[PDB]
C-alpha cells in the first residue's frame, strides 16, 4: 500500500519524552512485540505523543496513524480513537491476529489512564 | 556484523516474491536480479522480527551468487544450525525468507 508503506517507511512520532505525563506499555508474546506510548498533556490535550517499538515491527503503521490522530486531541476524544478508526484512516491493514492488531490503540488507552491517575 | 548483510530493495526485479506471517502481520519481500541464469542481486526488506531478519540475512547470502536451480533448493534447513532450539511462536517467522526467495525465482521464471 503507498500509504501503509509511508507509514513503515517514514513513521509519525517515534521516540521518548522524557517526563511523560502519561506512559503506556502493551506487548504480546504471540504478536513478537512490547510497545510504548508517551504523552504530554497541556490544557486539557494530547499535546505531544511518541512511541516505540521493541521486537517485530509489524505495529509501526498503525502506532504512527494512531498517534498523528491522537495529537491535538482531547481526553476523551483520544480514549475514543480505536484500532478499528484507526483501521479506516489506514484504508485496511494485512492479515493479523486481532490482539496484535489492539496494540497502538491498547497503549494509548493505556498512557491516558496513567496521567489520569495523576 | 550486526547489521544484516543485503538488506534493501530493487528497482524493477527480475523477481519479486512476498510471504506474509498472519500472526502479527509482517510481510517479508524477496527481490532479486538475475544475470547468466545467476542471482547477480538480492535484496529483501520486512518489518518482521529478528528471527525473520536474522533468517533473511543468512538465506538470502547463501543464494547469491547461485544458479536459479541451486538457489531453488536453498531451505531453511540449510541455516539449521544457526536456529537450533528457535521458540514455537518464532518457526513461521524463520521460514519467511526461504518462502519468499522461492516465490522470487519462480516469479521471474513465470516471465519467460
Ligand atoms: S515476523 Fe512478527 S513476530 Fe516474527
Amino acid at each position: 500500500s503507498k500509504k501503509v508503506m509511508e507509514h513503515f517507511m517514514n513513521p509519525r512520532n517515534v521516540g521518548v519524552i522524557d517526563d511523560p505525563d502519561g506512559y503506556g506499555k502493551v506487548g504480546n508474546p504471540v504478536c513478537g512485540a512490547l510497545m510504548e506510548i508517551f504523552i504530554k498533556v497541556g490544557d486539557e490535550k494530547i499535546e505531544d505523543i511518541k512511541f516505540r517499538t521493541f521486537g517485530c515491527g509489524a505495529a509501526i503503521a498503525t502506532s504512527s496513524m494512531i498517534t498523528e490522530m491522537a495529537r491535538g486531541k482531547s481526553l476523551e476524544e483520544a480514549m475514543r480513537i480505536t484500532r478499528n478508526d484507526v483501521a479506516d484512516a489506514l484504508d485496511g491493514l494485512p492479515p493479523q491476529k486481532m490482539a496484535c492488531s489492539n496494540l497502538a490503540a491498547d497503549a494509548l488507552h493505556a498512557a491516558i489512564n496513567d496521567y489520569l491517575s495523576k
